[PDB]
């Protein structure tokens, strides 16, 4: 049995690092800023909870959180990890004819083409899933992540959903580095916005970097779309409260902070 759930890819066999001293927020800090509205990434979301859950000693509203994301899917080789998750708090619960059902689901959509493995596939999806968990984890996992979406873009150089990652990986860990330009750094926001023509989120990013690079004008375009399709809130506002206080507009910056709050 456990030889089995070891071979998952799933958040349990993932190696996600958290260390103890973000506990205590994770919970939040990944609720507090949905990326995308799509219900792939909410599913995401949901299983990246459960784990959360699990280690917090709450392995009842992790197992909750995982009815949530079978629930949303009821509406692929997608429900995979979810399946891998329930296996793993099934096993954890000591349920484990559950576990075995949910492992004997994961197994059937493994029935290769010639996948070579039983419990596991390779395939760009599970990889994009594995770089959406590791990037809300923080940044000690940010490497990993921007591998990952590497990865799916190297066979797959147009892929909307992995340009947006590799884009996410790139900004957030460019930010660690010493300030001050590099050739070309704009491209994968440009290519992600482009291939995520509806997401507000990026086009903030974009406008930050593009604000760096003093094309501020170019850059309150776009945080200006944003804020017109901001229906999808929150943490845009922060992001775009940013710009406008490096702009001088002080006014927008601290109404934006307002509505963050």
């Amino acid at each position: 049995v456990k030889d089995s759930l070891e071979q998952l890819r799933c958040h349990f066999t993932w190696e996600l690092s958290i260390d103890d001293d973000e506990m205590p927020d994770l919970e939040n800090r990944v609720l507090d800023q949905i990326e995308f509205l799509d219900t792939k990434y909410s599913v995401g979301i949901h299983n990246l909870l459960a784990y959360v859950k699990h280690l917090k000693g709450q392995n009842e509203e992790a197992l909750k959180s995982l009815k949530e994301a079978e629930n949303l899917m009821q509406e692929n080789v997608r429900s995979l990890v979810t399946w891998g998750n329930f296996a793993w708090m099934y096993y954890h619960m000591g349920r484990l004819a559950e576990a075995q059902t949910y492992l004997d689901k994961v197994e059937n959509i493994c029935k290769k083409l010639s996948n070579p493995f039983r419990y596991r596939m390779e395939c760009p999806e599970i990889d994009c899933e594995e770089g959406w968990a590791l990037l809300k984890c923080g940044g000690k996992n940010y490497e990993r992540a921007k591998a990952c979406f590497e990865k799916v873009l190297e066979v797959d150089p147009e892929n909307p959903e992995s340009s947006a990652g590799y884009a996410i990986s790139a900004y957030r860990l460019d930010g660690f580095k010493l300030a001050t330009h590099k050739p070309f750094s704009l491209l994968p926001l440009r290519q992600a916005v482009r291939l995520n023509p509806d997401n507000g989120y990026i086009k903030v990013l974009l406008a930050l970097k593009l604000q760096d690079e003093g094309q501020e004008a170019e850059g309150e375009k776009y945080i200006e779309e944003a804020l017109a399709n901001m229906s999808s809130q929150t943490y845009v506002f922060r992001y775009a409260a940013k710009f406008y206080r490096r702009k001088g507009s002080v006014d927008k910056a601290l109404e934006l902070l307002k509505k963050a709050l």
